[PDB]
RNA sequence: UUUUUUUUUU
């Protein structure tokens, strides 16, 4: 199941590739992989500039080895790591798992001269459920996604570093920064355990493959984009959401859009109650007594 | 103690 494949994956150590000879054993990994999730960690730059600073890290996590690859290309330069990865890349026969993709994608032509091929977008992904469910085209963040779709609940001095100086660019990069980038690829895996080829989930993942590609096609032009493709970036726009997806749904019940007849307010009519420690004006989701992490 | 309760990526 996934959730006991989750176990698994959580536990994969990380293995820094900054050698030639570390970088074609790695390749090779990657070439046996049917999916590989891919993560980018570059300089910080200033709040202004939308485009990643220069890449630091690629990290790659996929179903042929146990392992994270940190790929990094500030060591082997963007010369050296792009030779044999942007065949790699390119293979539409290999799906590339990303958790938004948008400013990724766009430092892989930017800065590597790459453009990936067969990408699935797993926040794209939860999005358009909320949107086929409720019509809700909001981008949630990593630790939400997680949490909804796989019940987890997932270090500080470089969140201290980072969200307050490139932080990406020190070599050797700490042990709690490697782990720090690890991080995000095995919960991009573990997550497509749960989203892709799961026959109850509402949303094909032919039509999550065509919306995502037109993100790579509007983001991967080989320089910064001018225009962005959604009007704010913590959403997924609406137009495209109805062309890949169809028309988003909402609550059976009352008919408004927002939420679905199992969270309806008008249905419950004062009558629901948390179920776990059963008192009204709360889900178990948000439950302090469930996830004290949430006081 | 609670709302349709949320880190878009770095
Ligand atoms: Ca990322
Ligand atoms: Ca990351
Ligand atoms: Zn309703
Ligand atoms: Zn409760």
């Amino acid at each position: 199941s996934a959730t006991s494949s989750s176990s698994m994956i959580l536990k994969y150590p990380y293995r820094v590739v900054d050698t030639h000879e570390k970088l074609k054993e790695a390749v090779t990994s990657l070439q046996g992989a049917r999916s590989i999730a891919l993560d980018i960690e570059a300089f910080c730059t200033t709040d202004q500039a939308k485009q990643l600073g220069r890449i630091s890290l690629v990290q790659a996590c996929s179903d042929a080895k146990p392992v994270v690859f940190l790929f990094d290309v500030l060591t082997l330069t963007p010369d050296v790591f792009v030779k044999d990865m942007q065949s790699l890349l390119s293979d539409r026969e290999i799906r590339k798992l990303f958790f938004d993709c948008r400013r990724d994608v766009e430092a892989l032509s930017c800065q590597l001269g790459v453009k990936p091929e067969g990408v699935l977008d797993l926040q794209v992904f939860f999005t358009a459920i909320q949107w086929k469910l409720r019509s809700v085209n909001r981008r949630s963040g990593m630790g939400y996604v997680l949490k909804s779709v796989a019940g987890l609940t997932r270090d500080s001095a470089v969140q201290t570093a980072m969200t307050l100086r490139p932080v990406w660019d020190i070599r050797p990069l700490p042990d709690h920064f490697l782990e720090y980038a690890a991080g995000d690829v095995r919960h991009i895996l573990l997550l497509s355990n749960y989203l892709v080829g799961n026959k109850d989930v509402p949303v094909d993942v032919v039509a999550v493959e065509r919306l995502t590609a037109q993100y790579v096609e509007h983001y991967a032009v080989g320089k910064p984009v001018i225009t962005e493709a959604d009007a704010t970036p913590a959403e997924v726009n609406r137009a495209w959401l109805e062309r890949y997806i169809g028309p988003g749904g909402g609550c059976h019940f009352c008919g408004a859009k927002g939420h679905t007849e199992a969270e309806c307010f008008k249905k419950q009519n004062g009558k629901a109650k948390c179920s776990f420690c059963g008192e009204v004006g709360h889900t178990a989701r948000n439950c302090f007594k469930k996830h004290p992490q949430l006081l």
